[PDB]
């Protein structure tokens, strides 16, 4: 089953709401960042009961990277001068998640059969327009391969 996917969907949902919204001050964004941080901890808690560290990483990191990408987009477009500190820096001291999502994805596809939740999580971020290093090239053949390939792992 999963209380996990319910948390993941909710993180995704609330993020999409933030971008769609016309006016956010830094207050609201901040409030949103902290709610995601609360959720991540419950997400990790639920994961570490059943799964390896590496598997939690494979699931949490892409989620953080999804959120950072979209908030970084909003922050750039935004009239208001809103600020965003990278979650992927906060949890993992790296900022190259535009790439790292795809190394995780490649591992998930090449290196083993991991629990289904790893495939679902990448799938979900991709079905929500996470581009990472392909932001300029939506039709990059590797990028399209990733989409087709992870989806062939789910029901
Ligand atoms: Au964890
Ligand atoms: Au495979
Ligand atoms: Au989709
Ligand atoms: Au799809
Ligand atoms: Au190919
Ligand atoms: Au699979
Ligand atoms: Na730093």
């Amino acid at each position: 089953d999963f209380k996990e996917i319910e948390i993941i969907l909710d993180i995704i949902k609330t993020t999409r709401e933030i971008i769609e919204d016309n006016d956010n001050d830094n207050e609201k964004i901040s409030y949103h960042r902290n709610n995601i941080r609360k959720s991540i901890f419950f997400l990790q808690e639920e994961l570490l009961e059943k799964y390896s560290e590496t598997v939690c990483k494979y699931i949490v990191f892409p989620l953080l990277a999804y959120v950072d990408e979209k908030l970084m987009l909003l922050r750039e477009k935004s009239a208001s001068n809103i600020s965003w500190s990278l979650l992927q820096l906060e949890y993992y001291d790296r900022k190259d998640g535009g790439e790292y999502v795809f190394e995780i994805t490649d591992n998930i596809l090449s290196e083993n059969i991991y629990p289904q939740i790893c495939y679902q999580t990448i799938s979900l971020i991709l079905h929500n327009d996470f581009y990472g290093k392909y932001y300029d090239n939506i039709y990059n053949h590797s990028f399209l391969a990733y989409k087709k390939e992870i989806d062939k792992h789910i029901e």
